[PDB]
Order: C-alpha cells, then structure tokens, then sequence
C-alpha cells in the first residue's frame, strides 16, 4: 500500500529522506519531510534541498537538489 519510513531511510551524506510528489504543470517537487512512522505513498527520495531555513509540513524541491 505504502512505505512506512523510519529515521534511517536515506543515510547518505546529507541527503535526507523526502516524500516527493511530482507536480503536473509545475517544475516543483512537492515533498514532505520523512519522519519516523511516515506512511510514504509517494516517491521516497534522498535529497539535500534546504533543511537549513525550510522544512515544515511541506517543502518544494526545484529538481536539482536530489540525488535520487
């Protein structure tokens, strides 16, 4: 049904686990930050994006910030 991710889904460098959904006519990846017990029914990729100033209930990845 969906992948229930833990805190150790993507442990590569600084690329955190993100639940990304690709937008239709928008060049933005609609990503939710993966936490312990997230029912990820979307593409669980490992991206770095910005966890420095952003990182709430939603995050938009501009493509060139993910290695998956």
């Amino acid at each position: 049904s969906a992948t229930t991710i833990g805190p150790n889904t993507c442990s590569i460098d600084d690329y955190k686990p993100y639940c990304c959904q690709s937008m239709s006519g928008s060049a933005s990846l609609g990503c939710v930050v993966g936490v312990i017990g997230s029912q990820c029914g979307a593409s669980v990729k490992c991206c770095k994006d910005d966890v420095t100033n952003t990182g709430n209930s939603f995050l938009i990845i501009n493509a060139a910030n993910c290695v998956a």
